[PDB]
């Protein structure tokens, strides 16, 4: 029956110390993220993040977005829950409300739309929202070539970010907002304060 | 205005795309021609996608979603632009293939296919089809002539049998958007075939 967990916020540690204490309690744990995690999904992936003259239309980046889902969730997540893991996925739907909603501005209804074409009944049991200021993640993102998502404006970003906590603020039962700027010891510190209810999600 | 028409039928082999082009084009009508998938720099990507072959199996939700997130592209790009000038779209193969492949071919319900082409195109539909209908096999030689075989034409008999069937089924059930044409005659009776369309069609743009 597994536990589905999925991992946001704006643009690593924290999944594998996450992994490894899971472990540790001989829990089975499948890494993955989105989009990509699977050889078609991350070619899919290339060409959502690729930089192009052509303006790509909404709903084009839209199905993209939904097309790799559906290739990860039969090829990696499914199977994965079905032998009893816990999945750890850097980003799934609520980055779908998040960028394409918050920030390209389709309607809630469109992405509900196809999260119930796709996943059925599926949803993550918990998700996890790293949340920072959009400036400290573009500057971290600007340190290292910037690709299509990287590139958009302040606008955009700052939608991006009061979307994710929107949505934590309105079902906080399946959601836990963290400080994505702590001291190293004082994340890890966090992580470990939620692992007993990870557990209880897992074991229930 | 404009008028949008899309050409179908089994698989295989272009020519009479090209061709009705140039009855359109003499009488002083703008014509756009593309096709599906693909159509722009991104949506073509997407068919390199679709068609190469792989030893990753791809889900058919997946393969329905890649095929409709072309046609979204196609669309804004391409096919809505030259009806909005009033141009003749002519399109090598759109949403009646994705019910004849992926619901005739693969087995997607009918239903799932109808709410993607709802969902992407809205109330737009192609104003005429028209089905090229050969036996599978002389269409599938055609597609075989040369070349690798694709994710699609590797593909087995019973496959493209459906397929064609799916064609049938669909235009059998709307004559009123739909002309069944025998890909299987001499050119001179298909090409003239292709004739004694354009009255009808030119009165559609009008
Ligand atoms: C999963 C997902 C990711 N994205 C974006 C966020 C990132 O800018 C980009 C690549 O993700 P990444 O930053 O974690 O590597 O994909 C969406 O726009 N919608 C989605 O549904
Ligand atoms: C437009 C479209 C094409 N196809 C396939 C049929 C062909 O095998 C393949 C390439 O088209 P083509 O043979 O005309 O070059 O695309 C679908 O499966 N669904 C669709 O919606
Ligand atoms: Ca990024
Ligand atoms: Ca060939
Ligand atoms: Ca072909």
């Amino acid at each position: 029956t597994g536990l589905f967990v999925t991992l946001e916020g704006p643009e690593s540690t924290n999944r594998d110390y996450l992994a490894e204490r899971l472990r540790e309690r001989g829990i089975e744990v499948q890494l993955t993220r989105e989009p990509g995690g699977t050889p078609l999904a991350e070619r899919i992936r290339e060409l959502l993040l690729a930089p192009s003259d052509e303006p790509m239309a909404a709903d084009t980046e839209l199905l993209l977005m939904f097309a790799a889902r559906a290739q990860h969730l039969a090829g990696v997540i499914r199977p994965a829950l079905a032998r009893g893991a816990v999945v750890l996925c850097d980003r799934f739907t609520d980055a779908t409300y998040a960028y394409q909603g918050g920030g390209r501005g389709l309607p809630e209804a469109r992405i509900a739309a196809l999260e119930s074409f796709v996943q059925g009944d599926l949803r993550p049991d918990l998700t996890l929202v790293f949340d920072l200021p959009v400036e400290i993640g573009l500057a971290r993102a600007a340190a290292r070539r910037l690709d299509r998502f990287e590139q958009e404006d302040r606008r955009f970003f700052e939608a991006v970010r009061q979307t994710y906590l929107q949505r934590a603020a309105q079902a906080p039962e399946r959601y836990q907002v963290l400080d994505a700027g702590l001291p190293l010891a004082e994340v890890q510190a966090g992580l470990d304060r939620l692992l007993p209810n990870l557990l209880e999600r897992l074991n229930g």
